This record gives C-alpha cells, structure tokens and sequence, in this order.
C-alpha cells in the first residue's frame, strides 16, 4: 500500500522460505550464501523440510548472549542448491527503537500476510514461555499462533524475527549485523 510495504514485499518475494519441523510451519528468513534465521523453539533437527523439499541442515547455532541468556535465533546453513540474495547490508549493526514497522508472514495457514504494526520498542528482557530471553523488540499488535518467523522490516532494514505473544503485544528477537559476520 505504501513505501513499508514495498520493502516487505521485496524481502518476502526473493528472502523467504517455507520451513517445516516437528514443531511446526515457519517462515524462515535466508540472509546470504544457504545460511537463513528460524526461532529456536523449532526445534531444528538434522533434516528440515524447505518448500516442502527434505534438505539436509549442515550446521544449526541457537544462539545466546555472552550472560549465556537465550536470544531465541536458530541460524541455519542448508543443503540448498541454490543461494539466497546477501541481504546482510540491510541488517542493524546496533539495539534500537523503530517507528513504522511490517510484520510479513509467509506459510500454508497464512500466504502473503502483512501487517502495519506500528513502533517497536527495544523491550530488552522477556520471559518467553518460561525462558529469559534477551534482545526482544515488542509492537503493540495482537499477533496470533502460526506467525513465528514472521520478518519485522521498517523501509531500508530487516530489524527482527517474530517469536511470540501474550494476546496484545507481539514479540520479536533482533537481527544484529554481528550475527553473520564470515
Ligand atoms: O481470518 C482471520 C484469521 N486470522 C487473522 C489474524 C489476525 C491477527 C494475527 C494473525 C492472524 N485475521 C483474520
């Protein structure tokens, strides 16, 4: 509908996949070569499913901060044939507070979904389903079951990943620069 939207729409058409594990549908957002984010409560195994295709997982990192608190980003690199656009000079090289963000989702439940989402706060500090997590930004839109992995975007940056909800507020864990350094 606007400028937002087109960066989303940008990101969700050449940067996404569907991921499939035990624990569900995903969107999962790939970031250069065959290395892409998932939340790390999808359990992710030695095999994944991508566009419903079983693809081997070469290496899974659940990442934490240097107190060892959880940060709920998984990064996989993929068996994949093919590599996702670098996407990496989009990413916030600091925490910080937004104005103006998207949330895009992208699976079976929910194709291409966008939601204005509005501010996002740096919230820090979450109790995410019983685990302390670090480096959550929150939004106050109601967000749902079926939305994890979903990509928070403002025009220009690929600021987060969604990882869940307490029924009016969403949440979502940072993408740092840092993360993907080679
Ligand atoms: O037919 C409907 C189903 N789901 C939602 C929906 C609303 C908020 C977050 C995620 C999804 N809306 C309408």
């Amino acid at each position: 509908m606007g400028p937002g939207f087109d960066f989303a729409q940008a990101i969700m058409k050449k940067n996404t996949v569907i991921a499939r594990t035990e624990k569900g549908e995903f969107t999962m957002l790939g970031v250069y070569d065959r290395v892409a984010v998932i939340p790390t409560h999808a359990s992710v195994g030695e095999i994944i499913y991508i566009n419903d295709v079983e693809t081997r997982v070469l290496d899974a990192c659940a990442l934490r901060d240097l107190t060892d608190t959880n940060l709920e980003i998984t990064i996989v690199k993929l068996d994949r044939n093919q590599k996702f656009r670098d996407i990496r000079h989009f990413l916030p090289r600091c925490e910080d507070d937004y104005n103006d963000a998207v949330l895009s989702v992208h699976t079976s439940k929910f194709p291409n979904m966008y939601i204005p989402v509005g501010q996002v706060t740096n919230y820090g500090f979450l109790n995410l389903g019983g685990t302390p997590t670090h480096r959550i930004l929150m939004y106050n839109f109601p967000t749902r079951a079926g939305q994890c992995g979903g990509v928070v975007t403002t025009t220009g940056k690929v600021i987060g990943i969604h990882v869940g909800g307490n029924g009016a507020q969403g949440f979502a864990a940072m993408l740092l620069h840092s993360y993907f350094t080679d």
